[PDB]
C-alpha cells in the first residue's frame, strides 16, 4: 500500500551523527547508513550515481576503457 517504509530504521544501521536511521542514505559500494550533510558538510553535493560514504569516497579513480 503506502505504508511498506514504515520500519525504515535499519537494523544496526543508523546516522551516527544523529542516532536516528529515519530516511538515511545507503552506501552504494558497502554497507552504511548515514545522511550525506552528516558525512560531507563541506557543501559537497550528493551524487545520484552511486551514493559513497566516508570511506568509499576516499579512492575513486575508474578504469579508462578504450
Ligand atoms: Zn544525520
Ligand atoms: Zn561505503
Amino acid at each position: 500500500g503506502a505504508m511498506e517504509g514504515q520500519q525504515n530504521l535499519a537494523p544496526g544501521a543508523r546516522c551516527g551523527v544523529c542516532g536516528d536511521g529515519t530516511d538515511v542514505l545507503r552506501c552504494t559500494h558497502c554497507a552504511a547508513a548515514f545522511h550525506w550533510r552528516c558525512h560531507f558538510p563541506a557543501g559537497t553535493s550528493r551524487p545520484g550515481t552511486g551514493l559513497r560514504c566516508r570511506s568509499c569516497s576516499g579512492d575513486v579513480t575508474p578504469a579508462p576503457v578504450e
